[PDB]
Protein backbone atom coordinates (compact mmCIF):
# COMPACT_ATOMS: atom_id res chain seq x y z
CA UNK A 1 0.00 0.00 0.00
CA UNK A 2 0.48 3.84 -0.07
CA UNK A 3 -0.24 7.24 -0.88
CA UNK A 4 2.09 9.81 -2.26
CA UNK A 5 1.41 13.53 -2.53
CA UNK A 6 0.79 14.79 -5.82
CA UNK A 7 2.93 17.54 -7.42
CA UNK A 8 0.44 19.27 -10.50
CA UNK A 9 3.40 20.86 -12.23
CA UNK A 10 4.63 17.25 -12.89
CA UNK A 11 1.38 15.14 -12.27
CA UNK A 12 0.05 13.66 -15.86
CA UNK A 13 -3.33 11.59 -15.58
CA UNK A 14 -2.66 7.90 -15.84
CA UNK A 15 -5.03 7.61 -18.80
CA UNK A 16 -3.05 9.41 -20.90
CA UNK A 17 -0.33 7.13 -20.95
CA UNK A 18 -0.29 4.15 -23.17
CA UNK A 19 2.24 1.60 -22.02
CA UNK A 20 3.84 -0.45 -24.58
CA UNK A 21 6.95 -2.76 -24.85
CA UNK A 22 9.28 -3.38 -21.99
CA UNK A 23 13.11 -3.50 -22.09
CA UNK A 24 15.52 -5.18 -19.60
CA UNK A 25 14.52 -5.25 -15.67
CA UNK A 26 17.68 -3.46 -14.83
CA UNK A 27 19.27 -2.17 -11.26
CA UNK A 28 15.81 -2.89 -9.32
CA UNK A 29 12.97 -1.28 -10.98
CA UNK A 30 11.71 -2.18 -14.82
CA UNK A 31 11.17 0.04 -17.41
CA UNK A 32 8.44 0.06 -20.60
CA UNK A 33 8.20 2.60 -23.56
CA UNK A 34 5.16 4.00 -23.84
CA UNK A 35 2.85 7.34 -25.70
CA UNK A 36 2.00 10.21 -23.29
CA UNK A 37 -0.76 12.30 -25.11
CA UNK A 38 -0.79 15.60 -24.69
CA UNK A 39 2.41 16.62 -22.67
CA UNK A 40 1.98 20.49 -24.30
CA UNK A 41 -0.83 22.90 -23.81
CA UNK A 42 0.19 23.85 -27.22
CA UNK A 43 -0.79 20.60 -29.20
CA UNK A 44 -2.60 18.31 -27.05
CA UNK A 45 -3.60 16.12 -29.54
CA UNK A 46 -0.33 14.80 -30.04
CA UNK A 47 1.33 11.51 -29.02
CA UNK A 48 5.24 11.95 -27.84
CA UNK A 49 7.13 8.89 -27.01
CA UNK A 50 8.39 8.05 -24.01
CA UNK A 51 10.64 5.97 -21.37
CA UNK A 52 8.57 4.89 -18.54
CA UNK A 53 9.82 3.28 -15.36
CA UNK A 54 7.28 1.19 -13.11
CA UNK A 55 8.07 -1.15 -9.88
CA UNK A 56 7.81 -4.85 -10.46
CA UNK A 57 5.73 -6.73 -8.98
CA UNK A 58 8.23 -8.69 -6.45
CA UNK A 59 9.16 -5.02 -4.83
CA UNK A 60 10.11 -3.99 -1.52
CA UNK A 61 9.11 -1.51 0.31
CA UNK A 62 12.49 0.60 -0.28
CA UNK A 63 12.71 -0.38 -3.87
CA UNK A 64 9.64 1.76 -3.93
CA UNK A 65 11.39 4.03 -1.53
CA UNK A 66 14.04 4.24 -4.48
CA UNK A 67 12.10 5.05 -7.13
CA UNK A 68 10.46 7.56 -5.09
CA UNK A 69 14.06 8.96 -4.16
CA UNK A 70 15.57 8.96 -7.55
CA UNK A 71 12.22 10.79 -9.21
CA UNK A 72 12.80 13.37 -6.55
CA UNK A 73 16.07 13.95 -7.07
CA UNK A 74 15.46 14.18 -11.13
CA UNK A 75 13.50 16.73 -10.28
CA UNK A 76 15.87 18.95 -8.20
CA UNK A 77 18.81 18.52 -10.68
CA UNK A 78 16.74 20.06 -13.30
CA UNK A 79 16.50 20.32 -17.30
CA UNK A 80 19.91 19.91 -19.50
CA UNK A 81 20.04 19.36 -22.98
CA UNK A 82 22.65 16.57 -22.60
CA UNK A 83 20.62 14.25 -20.17
CA UNK A 84 18.38 11.87 -19.85
CA UNK A 85 15.37 14.35 -18.16
CA UNK A 86 11.72 13.68 -16.38
CA UNK A 87 8.73 15.05 -17.79
CA UNK A 88 6.09 13.52 -15.85
CA UNK A 89 4.94 11.23 -13.38
CA UNK A 90 1.58 8.93 -12.57
CA UNK A 91 1.69 9.37 -8.87
CA UNK A 92 -2.31 8.81 -7.76
CA UNK A 93 -5.02 6.05 -8.34
CA UNK A 94 -2.31 3.35 -9.27
CA UNK A 95 1.18 2.25 -9.00
CA UNK A 96 4.23 5.22 -9.66
CA UNK A 97 4.96 5.15 -13.03
CA UNK A 98 7.99 8.03 -13.11
CA UNK A 99 7.95 8.92 -17.53
CA UNK A 100 11.43 11.05 -18.52
CA UNK A 101 12.32 11.16 -22.64
CA UNK A 102 12.91 8.59 -25.21
CA UNK A 103 16.07 8.64 -26.85
CA UNK A 104 15.47 6.35 -30.15
CA UNK A 105 18.84 5.32 -31.68
CA UNK A 106 20.06 3.68 -28.20
CA UNK A 107 22.77 3.84 -26.29
CA UNK A 108 26.13 5.74 -27.50
CA UNK A 109 28.41 2.01 -27.60
CA UNK A 110 25.64 0.82 -30.03
CA UNK A 111 25.50 3.93 -31.75
CA UNK A 112 29.19 4.07 -32.64
CA UNK A 113 29.42 0.20 -33.14
CA UNK A 114 26.27 0.52 -35.84
CA UNK A 115 28.58 3.43 -37.45
CA UNK A 116 31.84 1.80 -38.32
CA UNK A 117 33.05 1.49 -41.98
CA UNK A 118 32.09 -1.38 -44.67
CA UNK A 119 23.92 3.00 -40.13
CA UNK A 120 25.37 6.37 -41.73
CA UNK A 121 30.04 6.89 -40.67
CA UNK A 122 30.95 9.52 -38.24
CA UNK A 123 33.32 11.69 -39.34
CA UNK A 124 36.15 13.14 -36.82
CA UNK A 125 33.94 16.02 -36.23
CA UNK A 126 31.18 14.03 -35.36
CA UNK A 127 32.76 11.98 -32.94
CA UNK A 128 34.47 15.28 -30.89
CA UNK A 129 31.55 16.64 -30.88
CA UNK A 130 29.94 13.68 -29.05
CA UNK A 131 32.79 13.37 -26.83
CA UNK A 132 31.90 17.56 -25.96
CA UNK A 133 28.03 16.63 -25.52
CA UNK A 134 29.10 14.15 -22.72
CA UNK A 135 31.19 16.51 -21.01
CA UNK A 136 28.80 18.79 -21.29
CA UNK A 137 25.60 16.51 -19.46
CA UNK A 138 28.99 15.89 -16.97
CA UNK A 139 29.85 19.24 -16.23
CA UNK A 140 25.88 20.45 -15.51
CA UNK A 141 25.14 17.41 -13.28
CA UNK A 142 28.66 18.17 -11.34
CA UNK A 143 27.60 21.92 -11.25
CA UNK A 144 23.98 20.20 -9.36
CA UNK A 145 26.32 18.49 -6.82
CA UNK A 146 25.41 14.83 -8.90
CA UNK A 147 28.26 12.63 -8.97
CA UNK A 148 27.54 9.49 -11.63
CA UNK A 149 29.48 6.54 -10.21
CA UNK A 150 29.00 4.33 -14.10
CA UNK A 151 29.34 7.10 -16.32
CA UNK A 152 30.66 4.99 -20.00
CA UNK A 153 29.42 4.48 -23.77
CA UNK A 154 26.45 2.37 -22.51
CA UNK A 155 25.26 4.82 -20.13
CA UNK A 156 25.10 7.42 -22.60
CA UNK A 157 22.04 7.44 -24.82
CA UNK A 158 21.59 9.55 -28.44
CA UNK A 159 18.20 10.88 -29.48
CA UNK A 160 16.53 10.63 -32.84
CA UNK A 161 18.59 14.21 -33.86
CA UNK A 162 21.84 12.64 -32.44
CA UNK A 163 22.12 14.73 -29.06
CA UNK A 164 23.93 12.35 -26.53
CA UNK A 165 22.25 12.36 -23.12
CA UNK A 166 23.45 10.91 -20.19
CA UNK A 167 20.98 8.34 -18.39
CA UNK A 168 20.86 7.07 -14.95
CA UNK A 169 22.41 9.83 -12.77
CA UNK A 170 20.47 9.75 -10.14
CA UNK A 171 21.15 6.05 -9.03
CA UNK A 172 20.63 4.70 -6.12
CA UNK A 173 22.98 1.98 -5.10
CA UNK A 174 25.10 -0.50 -2.90
CA UNK A 175 29.76 -5.78 -5.14
CA UNK A 176 30.73 -8.32 -7.84
CA UNK A 177 33.79 -7.02 -9.97
CA UNK A 178 32.68 -10.22 -12.33
CA UNK A 179 29.71 -8.87 -12.38
CA UNK A 180 29.42 -9.34 -16.49
CA UNK A 181 27.02 -6.64 -18.39
CA UNK A 182 24.58 -7.77 -21.34
CA UNK A 183 27.80 -7.04 -23.87
CA UNK A 184 29.43 -9.33 -21.32
CA UNK A 185 32.28 -6.10 -20.54
CA UNK A 186 32.90 -5.78 -16.61
CA UNK A 187 32.06 -2.00 -15.03
CA UNK A 188 35.61 -2.22 -13.26
CA UNK A 189 36.88 -1.14 -16.54
CA UNK A 190 35.61 2.43 -16.17
CA UNK A 191 36.18 2.25 -12.82
CA UNK A 192 39.29 4.56 -10.92
CA UNK A 193 41.77 3.57 -8.88
CA UNK A 194 40.49 4.82 -5.63
CA UNK A 195 37.12 3.85 -6.48
CA UNK A 196 38.26 0.59 -7.13
CA UNK A 197 40.31 0.37 -3.71
CA UNK A 198 38.72 2.39 -1.18
CA UNK A 199 35.19 3.14 -2.60
CA UNK A 200 36.31 6.93 -2.93
CA UNK A 201 33.85 8.33 -5.48
CA UNK A 202 33.83 11.82 -6.61
CA UNK A 203 34.33 14.29 -10.20
CA UNK A 204 37.45 13.12 -10.10
CA UNK A 205 36.77 9.63 -10.56
CA UNK A 206 33.81 10.50 -13.01
CA UNK A 207 36.68 12.09 -14.83
CA UNK A 208 38.96 9.24 -15.20
CA UNK A 209 35.79 7.26 -16.23
CA UNK A 210 35.33 10.14 -18.89
CA UNK A 211 38.88 9.40 -19.97
CA UNK A 212 37.82 5.67 -20.94
CA UNK A 213 34.54 7.06 -22.47
CA UNK A 214 36.81 9.03 -24.85
CA UNK A 215 38.75 5.82 -25.49
CA UNK A 216 35.73 3.83 -26.49
CA UNK A 217 34.39 7.15 -28.33
CA UNK A 218 37.67 7.04 -30.71
CA UNK A 219 37.84 3.07 -30.96
CA UNK A 220 33.81 3.52 -32.29
CA UNK A 221 32.66 1.41 -29.82
CA UNK A 222 35.78 -0.40 -28.00
CA UNK A 223 35.90 -2.51 -25.55
CA UNK A 224 38.74 -1.38 -23.12
CA UNK A 225 41.64 -3.54 -21.57
CA UNK A 226 40.74 -5.93 -24.35
CA UNK A 227 40.92 -9.63 -23.20
CA UNK A 228 42.93 -8.28 -19.47
CA UNK A 229 41.20 -10.40 -16.49
CA UNK A 230 40.12 -8.46 -13.38
CA UNK A 231 42.93 -9.94 -11.46
CA UNK A 232 45.40 -8.11 -13.92
CA UNK A 233 44.21 -4.66 -14.21
CA UNK A 234 44.49 -4.42 -10.17
CA UNK A 235 48.06 -4.80 -10.63
CA UNK A 236 48.28 -2.68 -14.29
CA UNK A 237 46.85 0.13 -12.93
CA UNK A 238 48.60 0.31 -9.37
CA UNK A 239 51.91 0.65 -11.38
CA UNK A 240 51.08 2.89 -13.34
CA UNK A 241 50.11 1.34 -16.79
CA UNK A 242 47.40 3.16 -19.01
CA UNK A 243 45.58 2.61 -22.32
CA UNK A 244 47.27 2.60 -25.43
CA UNK A 245 46.15 4.89 -28.00
CA UNK A 246 43.85 4.08 -30.49
CA UNK A 247 44.47 4.32 -34.42
CA UNK A 248 42.56 7.23 -35.96
CA UNK A 249 43.51 9.56 -32.21
CA UNK A 250 45.06 12.81 -32.79
CA UNK A 251 48.29 13.14 -29.83
CA UNK A 252 45.91 16.02 -28.47
CA UNK A 253 43.12 13.81 -27.91
CA UNK A 254 45.42 10.90 -26.45
CA UNK A 255 46.77 13.60 -23.96
CA UNK A 256 43.41 14.32 -22.51
CA UNK A 257 42.54 10.60 -22.00
CA UNK A 258 45.91 10.60 -20.24
CA UNK A 259 44.59 13.71 -17.65
CA UNK A 260 41.38 11.51 -17.48
CA UNK A 261 43.70 8.99 -16.18
CA UNK A 262 46.47 11.03 -13.71
CA UNK A 263 47.40 9.03 -10.96
CA UNK A 264 46.72 11.85 -8.82
CA UNK A 265 43.36 12.26 -8.14
CA UNK A 266 43.70 16.57 -8.32
CA UNK A 267 45.90 16.84 -10.92
CA UNK A 268 43.17 15.23 -13.62
CA UNK A 269 40.90 18.13 -15.12
CA UNK A 270 37.68 18.99 -14.64
CA UNK A 271 34.81 18.64 -16.87
CA UNK A 272 34.27 22.46 -17.10
CA UNK A 273 37.99 22.55 -18.37
CA UNK A 274 37.30 19.50 -20.67
CA UNK A 275 34.12 20.96 -21.84
CA UNK A 276 36.57 23.99 -23.18
CA UNK A 277 38.76 22.07 -24.67
CA UNK A 278 36.50 19.89 -26.28
CA UNK A 279 34.55 23.15 -27.60
CA UNK A 280 38.34 24.46 -29.43
CA UNK A 281 38.77 20.89 -30.85
CA UNK A 282 35.33 20.33 -32.31
CA UNK A 283 36.05 23.42 -34.28
CA UNK A 284 39.74 22.55 -35.59
CA UNK A 285 37.90 19.39 -36.61
CA UNK A 286 37.13 18.75 -40.19
CA UNK A 287 33.92 16.43 -41.55
C1 LIG B 1 12.01 5.73 -27.79
C2 LIG B 1 12.10 4.47 -28.64
C3 LIG B 1 13.16 3.51 -28.13
O1 LIG B 1 13.24 2.38 -28.59
N1 LIG B 1 13.97 4.00 -27.21
C4 LIG B 1 14.95 3.27 -26.69
C5 LIG B 1 15.28 2.02 -26.97
N2 LIG B 1 16.31 1.74 -26.18
C6 LIG B 1 17.00 0.46 -26.14
C7 LIG B 1 18.44 0.64 -25.70
O2 LIG B 1 19.13 -0.58 -25.89
N3 LIG B 1 16.60 2.64 -25.49
C8 LIG B 1 15.76 3.64 -25.74
N4 LIG B 1 15.79 4.83 -25.19
C9 LIG B 1 15.66 5.06 -23.90
C10 LIG B 1 15.80 4.13 -22.90
C11 LIG B 1 15.66 4.53 -21.58
N5 LIG B 1 15.79 3.72 -20.51
C12 LIG B 1 16.01 2.30 -20.73
C13 LIG B 1 15.81 4.18 -19.22
O3 LIG B 1 15.98 3.42 -18.28
N6 LIG B 1 15.58 5.49 -19.04
C14 LIG B 1 15.61 6.07 -17.86
C15 LIG B 1 16.76 6.70 -17.56
CL1 LIG B 1 17.92 6.64 -18.64
C16 LIG B 1 16.88 7.36 -16.36
O4 LIG B 1 18.07 7.97 -16.14
C17 LIG B 1 18.32 8.56 -14.86
C18 LIG B 1 15.82 7.35 -15.48
C19 LIG B 1 14.65 6.70 -15.81
O5 LIG B 1 13.55 6.66 -15.03
C20 LIG B 1 13.59 7.19 -13.71
C21 LIG B 1 14.54 6.06 -17.02
CL2 LIG B 1 13.23 5.33 -17.40
N7 LIG B 1 15.41 5.82 -21.35
C22 LIG B 1 15.28 6.74 -22.34
N8 LIG B 1 15.41 6.32 -23.62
Amino acid sequence: EYELPEDPRWELPRDRLVLGKPLGEGAFGQVVLAEAIGLDKDKPNRVTKVAVKMLKSDATEKDLSDLISEMEMMKMIGKHKNIINLLGACTQDGPLYVIVECASKGNLREYLQARRPPEEQLSSKDLVSCAYQVARGMEYLASKKCIHRDLAARNVLVTEDNVMKIADFGLARDIDYYKKTTNGRLPVKWMAPEALFDRIYTHQSDVWSFGVLLWEIFTLGGSPYPGVPVEELFKLLKEGHRMDKPSNCTNELYMMMRDCWHAVPSQRPTFKQLVEDLDRIVALTSN
